[PDB]
């Protein structure tokens, strides 16, 4: 890349890499907090200074999509109000790349606090396969920047995020005359977030609207992929 935020970018696809993809089901430090259907929601209990920290991880299986698509969707500002409904405001603060922008949000006070802003690089990248008989990852790293077109605001708190999309394509190709159909994919979803409130709230609360909310929109933004995409042609 050109752009100034190339290292960093390249560091926190390779930490979601390697960190992130890791397996959750059998540790211990991890709880299972929701599952249903392919949908399964974890999260480990952390706090530092009394503010709670909590990584979230959950992991989902889509069919009919690629990770290309969902990986698309999630990126795309032009869709985020499609499927985003934690968000009063957002607007992007600059462009880096094709792939990279920088972007500043509201968010609604899901919270018994005062109300939270953010601003995120947000980076889409594909993690090429190493055979062809792996899939390609795509993902997408949200994770919180500084900019000087959006200094600490006087009313709200500012959030840290360091989020990920990550996706990859199954393909189970069918044995016939046949070619292959959305009914032949499954997308692979590991999604992680790691939000820093930026202030004090009390942890019972939290956990509740992260235990609503999370799943609630990995059901609703996979869903929307699915609608808008289905009976297209497939984006691998
Ligand atoms: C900082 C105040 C946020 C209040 C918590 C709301 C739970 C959010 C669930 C849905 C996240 C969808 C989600 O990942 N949204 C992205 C597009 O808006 C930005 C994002 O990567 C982010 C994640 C977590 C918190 C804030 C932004």
């Amino acid at each position: 890349g050109t752009h100034r935020f190339v290292q960093k970018v390249e560091e926190m696809v390779q930490n979601h890499m390697t960190y992130s993809l890791q397996d959750v089901g059998g540790d211990a430090n991890w709880q299972l907090v929701v599952e249903e259907g392919e949908m399964k929601v974890y999260r480990r209990e952390v706090e530092e200074n009394g503010i709670v920290l909590d990584p979230l991880k959950a992991t989902h299986a889509v069919k009919g999509v690629t990770g290309h698509e969902v990986c698309n969707y999630f990126w795309n500002v032009d869709v985020r109000n499609d499927w985003e409904t934690t968000i009063e405001n957002f607007h992007v603060v600059e462009t880096l790349a094709d792939n990279a922008i920088i972007i500043y949000q509201t968010h609604k006070r899901v919270w018994p606090a005062s109300q939270r802003d953010v601003l995120y690089l947000s980076v889409i990248r594909k993690i090429p396969a190493l055979t062809e008989n792996d899939p390609e990852t795509w993902i997408v790293c949200n994770f919180s920047v500084d900019h000087d077109s959006a200094p600490l605001n006087n009313r709200c708190v500012r959030a840290k995020i360091n989020v990920a999309m990550i996706c990859q394509t199954l393909v189970s190709p069918p044995e016939g005359n046949q070619e292959i159909s959305r009914d032949n994919i499954l997308c692979k979803i590991t999604y992680v977030a790691n939000v820093n409130p930026g202030g004090w709230a009390p942890a019972s609360v939290l956990r509740a609207v992260a235990k609503r909310e999370y799943p609630k929109f990995l059901k609703r933004f996979t869903s929307y992929v699915q609608e808008k995409t289905a009976g297209k042609p497939i984006l691998f």
